[PDB]
């Protein structure tokens, strides 16, 4: 079942409120049905909703930003966007990352200021550690958009509509 066309994943204390509101809002002007977490959330593991909501997504958009990684909801959110990616077909899971303001190669490889976020993860999470690099590793090595200062507007146009095209082309 299908009931998005993109999962928008990104880290709230980063892009909340700005460009990732920009995007949303940018590509439901292309008529590209987004979900974009609003809601109030506790607790321990991620929200189910959230795990459904990426489930019933024709694809995800990734928001990288520098503390990213800082978060274990945004780490799982991610670990089932690529495990969609890989495992899913008829439709399959497009994932399209964006790297706003990191280095790619930070994301792909753990290092920067974006990898010193594993420190702070101890044994408690041991087990999870490895997923969470290697959905950050894959999710970094598909063909995405390396964003750094710029005129945020042309880059989101240029995003949304590269992305209206391939979803197009999916369907
Ligand atoms: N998937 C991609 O489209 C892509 C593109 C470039 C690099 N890479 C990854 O980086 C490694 C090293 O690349 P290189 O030797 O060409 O030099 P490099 O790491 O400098 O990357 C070349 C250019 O591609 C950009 N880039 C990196 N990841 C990207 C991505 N996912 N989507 C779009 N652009 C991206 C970089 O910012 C840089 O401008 C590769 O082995 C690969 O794992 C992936």
């Amino acid at each position: 079942t299908i009931t998005y066309d993109v999962f928008l994943s990104f880290r709230g204390e980063d892009t909340r409120f700005n460009f990732t509101d920009h995007l949303y809002s940018a590509l439901g002007r292309r008529g590209i049905r987004t979900f974009r977490d609003d809601k109030l959330r506790r607790g321990e593991a991620i929200a189910p909703e959230l795990l459904k909501a990426i489930e019933e997504s024709r694809s995800s958009v990734i928001v990288f930003s520098e503390n990213y990684a800082r978060s274990r909801w945004c780490l799982d959110a991610l670990v089932k966007i690529m495990e969609c990616h890989k495992d899913k077909k008829d439709p399959g899971h497009a994932v399209f990352p964006i790297f706003y303001h990191v280095d790619p190669s930070h994301v792909r490889k753990q290092e920067g200021s974006f990898g010193e976020a594993f420190a702070g993860y101890g044994e408690n999470l041991k087990d999870k550690i490895p997923r969470w690099r290697t959905a950050l590793t894959e999710a970094a090595n598909l063909s995405g958009w390396p964003l750094q200062d710029g005129y945020e507007s042309n880059q989101i146009k240029e995003i949304t509509d590269s992305i209206f095209r391939r979803l197009k082309c999916k369907r």
